[PDB]
């Protein structure tokens, strides 16, 4: 019973947080095997953030200039390398917490787990969605960047997001951890824009069949649908199309309810035109759209 | 930058937490020194479950008769006693793994983060509040009992919470760690109420405060209350009392913000009153009352 917004369990990851210092600058970094993963700004003073050369900036670093942090311990730097926008610090000592691990570049719409990390120490954990315009609705302050997200598949982590910076609309930009941002940003001091936050629709209809599953129906109507006519409603609220691979991807909660998907998208399409009416899903009084199909089956089938 | 829904992190917790297996019935269990901690009912068949008597039904139980599994390997049950509605199965190994904790009974408003756990497995982590009536929002399935809540205080676990059942409104009750339920509940299979669900007034005010520091003021109005009045409009609302203790404690953020708790009182009434015209405040449509100011000061300054 119940439905919630549920984080991996951080543990296998929080053994991989260290500590990065360059000058003044302190964040943190992702230490797998004999390499420690951070954003390349760690080597800009304030000044330089404005239009950093991180080229030039980076050519005046020697491995003794990145005091690199496990905790208690200062770990040995014998080789840097730039990657993209992430620095690879390789240290004479493998990390014995080394979870088995991969670096996935996550598709929009997906979700991960943030461990937000403060001067290489856990701070807390939350789920996020990748979305369609490939920023993250965080919670980061001065000094999180380094912060990871990622997925367990079992006993692997599938490591999918580092933090690097805050856009005006206080939504958050990214890397993968081969150092290529999400989307269109770059890692200077500039004003820049994601375009329009759509909506992704097959995670709102996903989260429709949780609220049937865990008993709220209210909103389930006598109509159904067709794709082409509900992307017309879609098109008009920011809602990302529908398509075959999505209803496909529905399929299994559509069976497990009885509710077929054009029948859950007729409902969608009348709480979008009528709205909530004062009432509430899930105990939300918005579509929430930052839940997969694959979390709203994992959730409600206890996966461990 | 943002404002979330944020768990401890797990990582402490993940290694206390084992298998207790009764028969059928297997349920988590929390492994603490020499101590495995479970609910009761892991002695229950589902006859049992209608009317238990725990006292009988614990008498036909020895040492042996509980298996408790520690990922791989089988922990060897030197003794078993009940307490409350808890069972405590000393065992003959110490968990190496045992954080620093204490047993906490928390007061109602006050918050933490549960691990949901299947088989002695970590599921997920989310955080939930005690609410004034003594239930949680959680997600919890079949198997889910055993599965704790718990805050950080820098090294320190403080467990607070044990699950062991749902309630007919879809929302969940406890025991703290000695084994005593959280309100008037009691682990039998009968439709138990918990009254009405009162709003956590200095949570909801602590949350406008973390609105108004991540620059959402929209809701911010030129007029003033007093306690009595706003008591007034409370009550209507099924709001918690603002006690002088309440206004105590949101003085940090009223300081830091430089918005007279009455002030932020005041915007409140006018939200209970008016609703919020489709409006949003950290991207929510109603208003939230699961975070303490604590919550709200830990996440605004990177406490980790
Ligand atoms: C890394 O710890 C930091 C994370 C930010 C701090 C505040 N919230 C958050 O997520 N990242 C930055 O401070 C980056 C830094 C690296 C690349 C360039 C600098 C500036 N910056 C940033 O986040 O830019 C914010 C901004 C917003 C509007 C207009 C200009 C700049
Ligand atoms: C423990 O794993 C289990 C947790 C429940 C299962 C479904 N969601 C959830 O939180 N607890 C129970 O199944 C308990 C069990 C122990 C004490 C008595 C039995 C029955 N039960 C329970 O949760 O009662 C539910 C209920 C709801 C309405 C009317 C009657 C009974």
């Amino acid at each position: 019973s119940g439905f919630r917004k549920m984080a991996f369990p951080s543990g296998k990851v929080e053994g991989c947080m260290v500590q990065v210092t360059c000058g003044t600058t302190t964040l943190n970094g992702l230490w797998l095997d004999d390499v420690v993963y951070c954003p390349r700004h760690v080597i800009c003073t304030s000044e330089d953030m404005l239009n950093p050369n991180y080229e030039d900036l980076l050519i005046r670093k020697s491995n003794h200039n990145f005091l690199v942090q496990a905790g208690n311990v200062q770990l040995r730097v014998i080789g840097h390398s730039m990657q993209n926008c992430v620095l690879k610090l390789k240290v004479d000592t493998a990390n014995p917490k080394t979870p088995k691990y991969k670096f996935v570049r996550i598709q929009p719409g997906q979700t991960f787990s943030v461990l937000a990390c403060y001067n290489g120490s856990p701070s807390g954990v939350y789920q996020c969605a990748m979305r369609p315009n490939f920023t993250i609705k965080g919670s980061f302050l001065n000094g999180s960047c380094g912060s990871v997200g990622f997925n367990i598949d079992y006993d692997c982590v599938s490591f999918c997001y580092m933090h690097h910076m805050e856009l005006p609309t206080g939504v958050h930009a990214g890397t993968d951890l081969e150092g290529n941002f999400y989307g269109p940003f770059v890692d200077r001091q500039t004003a820049q824009a994601a375009g329009t936050d759509t909506t992704i629709t097959v995670n709102v209809l996903a989260w429709l069949y949780a609220a049937v599953i865990n008993g709220d129906r209210w909103f389930l109507n006598r109509f159904t649908t067709t794709l082409n006519d509900f992307n017309l409603v879609a098109m008009k609220y920011n809602y990302e199309p529908l398509t075959q691979d999505h209803v496909d991807i529905l399929g299994p909660l559509s069976a497990q309810t009885g509710i077929a998907v054009l029948d859950m998208c007729a409902s969608l399409k009348e709480l979008l035109q009528n709205g909530m009416n004062g009432r509430t899903i899930l105990g939300s009084a918005l579509l929430e759209d930052e839940f997969t199909p694959f979390d709203v089956v994992r959730q409600c089938s206890g996966v461990t």
